[PDB]
């Protein structure tokens, strides 16, 4: 349908020294939904879910430089771990 | 690693004969959720319990309800479950 609803999902970092790792409650969608991208060179993080359930759209500011390159995604029950590596 | 009780984003919609009531309580499996009726029709109480996450609500329902009578269903850590209005 034409008309949605954008939340800003609860989300965490836990800076352990070597990663950094993200937590975001997105419920009501599935893991297919969601897009991650790195931003302002590894500072920022965006995510982007859509489902015919749920909007979802977030900002996050790292603590530091991060990189793609190793990254890894969870999705369970609705929370999506991300944990990516420090460049 | 400190617990503490949370109080699940639910809406709760009638029409007609059902109630529909959805819960989000993400990070929670399926099997870990409790939902049951009380006071008579009015209340509904939904019990949410994993290591990471505990959520706990109780909702005044619009109508007295059916205890034994549900269709419930688990999507993506939302919970919704359908009631039935008392004959």
């Amino acid at each position: 349908p034409m008309i949605s609803e954008e939340r800003e999902p609860l989300a965490d970092v836990i800076e352990k020294g070597d990663e950094i790792k993200v937590v975001a409650e997105v419920p009501g969608v599935n893991k297919e939904d969601i897009k991650v991208k790195v931003t302002n060179g590894g500072k920022k993080l965006v995510i982007t879910a859509k489902s015919e359930d749920r909007q979802y759209y977030k900002e996050i500011d790292l603590p530091a430089e991060v990189d793609e390159k190793a990254a890894k995604a969870n999705f369970k029950n609705g929370v999506l771990e991300i944990t990516l590596k420090k460049k």
